[PDB]
């Protein structure tokens, strides 16, 4: 390291929570893109969610959602051929897993693609709140959780990325290699620390968060 | 592999080159942001050039710059505590290298962060030109290259990224363990092929080019 890391100071008032894709279709073992390493993560985020809710901190769950017509997917239907039949509104599997059950004052954000703030309510709900801060968590790290953060600094929030609580998944060998979860986990950490904002634990920012409060 | 490869069809008309970052302050080993794999990527870019400028594909070039007094550093500053220093417009080393000169009929868009898309000129200019297809090259592949993808796909660009033509860097262990560029280029081009759009070699892209013009 030649640089320092960064870390953010918690004010509560400006800071949100963001739970990316916390969904049946990506949680349950049956669902059409179930991640395993979801499994470890939905207990650290039950804890932030109390934390948050109790510091009167802003939780905003992100939903992968589509009409399931194909009038809303172009790119996203060329990589992803059944994302109409499996994100569709109407099934079952897009609702938020119910160990993490939206509650009435949380937020709900829909999105069609990845990024949670590309074309969504995201921006306009964060800075109605005058939120600068935030804090993300679910799945896929490299993915919905990495294209949010990107998104994120590029709009001048102060991100901050948990180790313990964002999921990646195992790639097939398309050309360059078998890739586990464990490896896109260990350089997406490492490039968000080092190119767009805060890693730390969900225990950290959760007694950050109690003591700013 | 459970879903297939995408192939972009190229017509020469809607397609452009983005040549991202190939700046002196991250292609010399002077620099004060040296990536030494770049210098493997400078001849398949030549080629491809050389290539796109024959059949009449529009060559864009990125920089990353900004005015160098802090006016426009936010969170690129928290991260990069020097930038001002080092990107700043007056500075020599902003400048793309001579091995890629730009030519008058190219076009250069500036950038204060990484994304080639978000505020910057670059929606503008391909929309103008009627392009729906984008061939990325340059450097760093999973920082500027990689958010210039996900970018692109997610205003439904068909983004092409060329496998031997985007360079990664090394990081340091930041509590994750050690990084390798090789790890980092592996993991990128893996995600961006599952996820994102086309990889293919610069070859492949230049045969194509040449074929459809």
């Amino acid at each position: 390291m030649s640089k320092p890391l960064v870390r953010w100071p918690i004010n509560p008032l400006r800071t949100a929570v963001i739970v990316v894709d916390m969904q049946k279709v990506f949680c349950e073992p049956t669902g059409a893109l179930y991640v395993k390493s979801t499994a470890d993560i939905v207990q650290p985020i039950q804890k932030l969610l109390q934390a948050a809710r109790a510091a009167q901190v802003m939780v905003i769950y992100l939903r992968h959602i589509v009409r399931g017509d194909g009038s809303d997917t172009g790119r996203m239907r060329d990589l992803y051929p059944n994302v109409d039949q499996i994100l569709a509104r109407h099934d079952p599997d897009v609702e938020v897993i119910e160990a993490l059950a939206p509650q009435s004052d949380d937020v709900i954000v829909d999105k069609l693609f990845y990024s949670g703030f590309h074309n969504t309510d995201l921006d306009t709900v964060l800075r109605a709140r005058d939120v600068d801060t935030i804090i993300v968590c679910g799945t896929v790290t490299n993915v919905c959780c990495e294209t949010t953060i990107r998104d994120g600094v590029h709009r001048e929030y102060k991100v901050i990325a948990l180790s313990d609580a964002n999921a990646a998944m195992d790639y097939p060998d398309v050309g360059f290699g078998a890739v586990s979860a464990a490896d896109v986990q260990r350089i997406s950490l490492t490039t968000i620390a080092y190119e767009f904002g805060e890693v730390t634990t969900t225990a950290e920012v959760i007694r950050r968060i109690e003591s700013a409060y």
